[PDB]
């Protein structure tokens, strides 16, 4: 995949460290360019550089080149925004987990199943 | 992926073509063995060695060594077949087309859906 998008939610109490390999082998097939999204609620100028700074520190867990990370801050409903830059980007891959990392009682979290169903392009749920 | 598991429905009047590269890509990752599955209704020797058949000449399509395919017929529900693989294998990605090509009422397929939903490991939905 050429371009990939990468949504996290930077409040994930526990980041969903399983996606960190998954990504990073992704990317290396075709050197893609890796998006990483988070959708925050909707000063909200501060809000979006500090979510901006989360998801950044969030990124260095992850073996990538520099040249290839790219990073996106939404508002809103997260899967209309995940949904939106798939569309605009154009995103070749959507790499999503299934829900959040302490969470059972839901086998797909609710932005997990809207994005596997409504993307255009590939979708790589991760467990 | 070390092993993925991918379900094709023979009968597919016309191939899920996409999923090709992205099989092919995903292999090439690991160099994983690559399962592919198809389930027919449940003589019944003579039906699963003619379905064996025409799913080795699907696989012909995609540029995977030979030492690394594997072909499996199963019998009865298709999503309840894959799934039972997919943990017996065991499955390190499943890789399923959202739908039949020709079709587009439906944004998943029933199969598709139940995988996605409830697969132990990694499911990539192709389009
Ligand atoms: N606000 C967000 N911004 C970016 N991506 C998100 C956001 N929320 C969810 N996601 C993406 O969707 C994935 C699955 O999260 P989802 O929200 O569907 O599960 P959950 O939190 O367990 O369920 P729910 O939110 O429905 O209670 C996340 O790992 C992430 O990839
Ligand atoms: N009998 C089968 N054996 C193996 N895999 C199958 C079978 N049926 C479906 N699949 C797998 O699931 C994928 C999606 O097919 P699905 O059956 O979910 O969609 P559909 O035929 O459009 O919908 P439906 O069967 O619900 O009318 C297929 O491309 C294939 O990977
Ligand atoms: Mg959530
Ligand atoms: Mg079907």
């Amino acid at each position: 995949s050429n371009a990939i998008l990468v949504p996290i939610d930077i409040s994930d109490k526990e980041f969903t460290e399983r996606i960190i390999s998954h990504v990073e082998s992704e990317a290396r097939i075709d050197d893609a360019e890796v998006h990483f999204l988070t959708v925050i609620p909707s000063g909200m100028d501060e809000l979006r550089e500090g979510s901006e700074t989360q998801l950044k520190e969030i990124a260095k867990k992850f073996s990538i080149p520099e040249d290839r990370m790219h990073f996106h801050v939404a508002e809103g409903s997260p899967k209309d925004k995940i949904l939106a830059l798939a569309k605009s980007l154009p995103a070749d891959l959507v790499i999503i987990a299934s829900h959040r990392p302490d969470i059972t009682t839901y086998l797909l979290g609710s932005n997990a199943a809207a994005v596997v169903r409504h993307a255009e392009c590939s979708v790589l749920v991760v467990r």
